[PDB]
RNA sequence: AAAUUGAAGAGUUUGAUCAUGGCUCAGAUUGAACGCUGGCGGCAGGCCUAACACAUGCAAGUCGAACGGUAACAGGAAGAA
């Protein structure tokens, strides 16, 4: 049911008395092709075990993003430690205009038409954190209407 | 009624990480040049540098319905053999 994407796999290291110990880290994202998406970061000595840990961590701690019919609902910007990210809704059939980790997380998150841009450092972990941060605090018309106590027609 | 519809990043500092920060690349474009190769057509373009020097040909003439005139043609009138 859920679609899982592997974003970046790199080899981290650790020096001990014996010498260098090489470990692997796996950044993956999972989602239901709709408002549910979540990212996982796993680490192990082998890449299959790393990707498996990442998928288990990704399937938990997911969030609900109040998205439109196929796009976002307003231009929103997010930040997490090095990646000022900005994204806005686009018309039908323009695709996912995004780079690196952003493309994978958006695609799995179900949006199909979006203009995005990554400022600052484009580190994959930080941008996928910042992207879901912006998505998490993205207001919806019903939420803002109920929040301010007015009708959705009054706010349009 | 339409007159807009619009935004991708990656490699590289470290044993490994994050940030700052420079270099490099993927794209589009030209009055272009060079290297290899080369079939046809349509529409454009062609001294960016020495505003350095120019042989030769052409690139401003027209009007006899402004005027004296006949230098040539070509006809007439007087003729002449």
């Amino acid at each position: 049911e859920l679609q899982e994407k592997l974003i970046a796999v790199n080899r981290v290291s650790k020096t001990v008395k014996g010498g260098r110990i090489f470990s692997f880290t796996a950044l993956t994202v999972v989602g239901d092709g709709n408002g549910r998406v979540g990212f996982g970061y796993g680490k192990a000595r082998e890449v299959p075990a790393a990707i498996q840990k990442a998928m288990e961590k990704a399937r938990r701690n997911m969030i609900n993003v109040a998205l439109n019919n196929g796009t976002l609902q307003h231009p929103v910007k997010g930040v997490h430690t090095g990646s000022r990210v900005f994204m806005q809704p686009a018309s039908e059939g323009t695709g996912i205009i995004a780079g690196g980790a952003m493309r994978a997380v958006l695609e799995v998150a179900g949006v199909h038409n979006v203009l995005a841009k990554a400022y600052g450092s484009t580190n994959p972990i930080n941008v996928v954190r910042a992207t879901i941060d912006g998505l998490e605090n993205m207001n919806s018309p019903e939420m803002v209407a109920a929040k301010r106590g007015k009708s959705v027609e009054e706010i349009l």
